[PDB]
């Protein structure tokens, strides 16, 4: 505690943050609510931190910020709580009243997607009043991604804002903007992603698990880092995100510009490659430290068997101080190691970890231990191929096929996961492909791994609160860092009893020939998972005989004058159709 929290944090981040920060706050936590009940509290919230800048003692001054920002959303029911399906919270005190808006947090809420306006309808909005616009854009990413990185996000509005200047005065405006915009939205829809994970591990895991797990990849990120400037890096950025992860985006965003500071203040030591970040504004600064290139590899590293096989004292440090020489071995094998995916070398240093379990009780352990390393080999083998065999598939197919391919794979792994979830998952992994094939053999499986831990990750997070997989559950909940194995291992479910020919999951409207390609794309994609949930042992060409006819419907019907007709014409003959292709 400060004696004025709210006016610290005012005057720590500045008024146009901290706007923003609060705005986020309120976006996050009451999803549902329309854009002038939050707008209405930030200014309410805003005043009231004016205010004790202004004069320490003033009312309210002293309050929490949970305290706070709890007591204005209960004058939210001033605003009718007609959802109001966490009035039940505004009933209790903290902590409780606020915990208990935590619960509410929902990772999809039944939202209309954001919509993209048509590029002129985006820069004349934004032309009109910056403030608005990206007050509403605040709003309406934060309320979709409730534990969006909040920092990030500030940045993600710097950004777009960058963008939107560029533009919206070129001769023409969408064909300026829109690729230079979905580009910047795959990128926060990949932040959003690693957030996730990041508070997932917390909350589900524990502060140890984001520790572990943040050790590890900063170590690949700064080899030549002391193990000490690495944990304490590690702590300040648990500390960020657990307050990040809980709300607690004001002193989140404190904290970490607290960390990024220290950083630079200490580039010398930490990494050369921080000169190029340490120069830059604000938020570019932390967002340049937080995807940051992996420096080289300090010379004259001894090997690593010396300090792990081969010390005397190997049991005696496992022993008496476990997780001070566990992090040793994740710090320096991890160093040493650009080459893995985080979560690689997470699995490596935890079969390190059994090793030493099950020999250091034993009358010999080193005789047990001595090969641990070099037992090593196949946990780095058996992602290597995989990825390798992907890649030459994704190569093969293309996007869309890369995507039908997971589609296909994916509801037959786990079919009672609901279509819209398998159909978006699928979508994400076969992203992977795009996203990495494209690098050098060296180079992808770090960035594999670590992208499929963020969507196997969205997986679970979204299988939570509707839980329907057995098999889903158990790979979510057994280990955070086995969880790609555990999802790779998966065949074809046995108990599923396949569903019945539903009329309508392959029937219509004119409307989704207002869909651009893309979201026509998904409605195909929607009718294959549905298709494999009809019948799961269909062939493959089966399969894409239908999916190539559903294509067909839809590249008549949407000609010139008459769509509306076509539909209840050929629509039930391609019902028909299918039915009569797969039996
Ligand atoms: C800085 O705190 C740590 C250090 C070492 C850890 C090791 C492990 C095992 C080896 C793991 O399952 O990755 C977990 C958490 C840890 C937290
Ligand atoms: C480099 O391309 C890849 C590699 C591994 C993958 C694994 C999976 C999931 C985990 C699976 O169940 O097979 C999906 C996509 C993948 C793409
Ligand atoms: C391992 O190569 C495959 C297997 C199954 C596939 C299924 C589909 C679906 C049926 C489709 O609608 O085309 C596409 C590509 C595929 C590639």
């Amino acid at each position: 505690a400060h004696k004025s929290e709210i006016a610290h944090r005012f005057n720590d981040v500045g008024e146009e943050h901290f706007i923003g920060l609060v705005l986020i706050t309120f976006s996050q936590y009451l999803q549902k609510c329309p854009y002038e009940e939050h707008a209405k509290l930030v200014k309410e919230v805003t005043d009231l931190a004016k205010a004790c800048v202004a004069d320490e003692s003033a009312a309210n001054c002293d309050k929490s910020l949970h305290d706070i920002f709890g007591d204005k959303i209960c004058a939210l029911p001033s605003l009718r709580d007609t959802y109001g399906d966490v009035a039940d919270c505004c009933e209790k005190k903290e902590p409780e009243r606020n915990e208990c808006f935590l619960h509410h947090k929902d990772d999809k809420p039944d939202l209309p997607p954001f919509a993209r306006p048509e590029a002129d309808v985006l820069c004349k909005a934004f032309h009109d009043d910056e403030k608005a616009f990206f007050g509403h854009y605040l709003y309406e990413v934060a309320r979709r991604h409730p534990y969006f990185y909040a920092p990030e996000l500030l940045y993600y509005a710097q950004k777009y804002k960058a963008i939107l200047t560029e533009c919206c005065e070129a001769a023409d405006k969408g064909a300026c903007l829109t690729p230079k915009l979905d580009a910047l939205k795959e990128k926060a829809l990949i932040s959003a992603a690693q957030e996730r994970l990041r508070c997932a591990s917390i909350q589900k895991f524990g502060d140890r698990a984001y520790k572990a797990w943040a050790l590890v990849r900063l170590s690949q990120r700064f080899p030549k880092a002391d193990f000490t400037d690495i944990s304490k890096i590690v702590t300040d950025l648990t500390k960020v995100h657990k307050e990040c992860c809980h709300g607690d985006l004001l002193e989140c965003a404190d904290d970490r510009a607290d960390l990024a500071k220290y950083m630079c203040e200490h580039q010398e030591t930490i990494s050369s490659h921080l000169k190029e970040c340490c120069d830059k504004p604000i938020l570019e600064k932390a967002h340049c430290i937080y995807g940051l290139h992996n420096d080289e590899t300090p010379a004259g590293l001894p090997a690593v068997a010396e300090e792990f096989v081969e010390d005397k004292d190997v049991c005696k440090n496992y022993e008496e101080a476990k997780d001070l020489f566990l992090g040793k071995f994740l710090y320096e094998y991890s160093r040493r190691h650009p080459d893995y995916s985080v979560v690689l070398l997470l699995r490596l240093g935890k079969a390190y970890e059994a090793t030493l379990k099950k020999c250091c009780a034993t009358d010999d352990p080193h005789a047990c231990y001595a090969k641990v390393l070099d037992e090593f080999q196949p946990l780095v083998d058996e992602p290597k191929n995989l990825v390798k065999q992907n890649c030459e598939l994704y190569e093969q197919l293309g996007d869309y096929n890369f995507q039908n391919a997971l589609l296909v794979r994916y509801t037959k792994k786990v079919p009672q996961v609901s279509t819209p979830t398998l159909v978006e998952i699928s979508r994400s992994l076969g992203k992977v492909g795009s996203k990495c094939c494209k690098h050098p053999e060296a180079e992808r499986l770090p960035c594999v791994e670590d992208y499929l831990s963020v969507v196997l990750n969205r997986l679970c997070v979204l299988h939570e609160k509707t839980p329907v997989s057995e098999k889903v559950t158990k790979c979510c909940s057994e280990s955070l860092v086995d969880r790609r194995p555990c999802f790779s291992a998966l065949g074809p479910d046995e108990t599923y009893v396949p569903k019945e020919f539903n009329a309508e999951t392959f029937t219509f409207h004119a409307d989704i020939c207002t869909l651009p390609e893309t979201e026509r794309k998904i409605k195909k994609q929607t009718a294959l998972v549905e298709l494999v949930k009809h019948k799961p042992h269909a062939t493959n060409d089966q399969l894409k005989t239908v999916v190539g006819e559903f294509t067909a419907l839809l590249d008549k019907c949407c000609s010139a004058e008459d769509k509306e007709a076509c539909f209840a014409v050929e629509g039930p003959k391609l019902v028909e159709s299918s039915k009569a292709t797969l039996g």
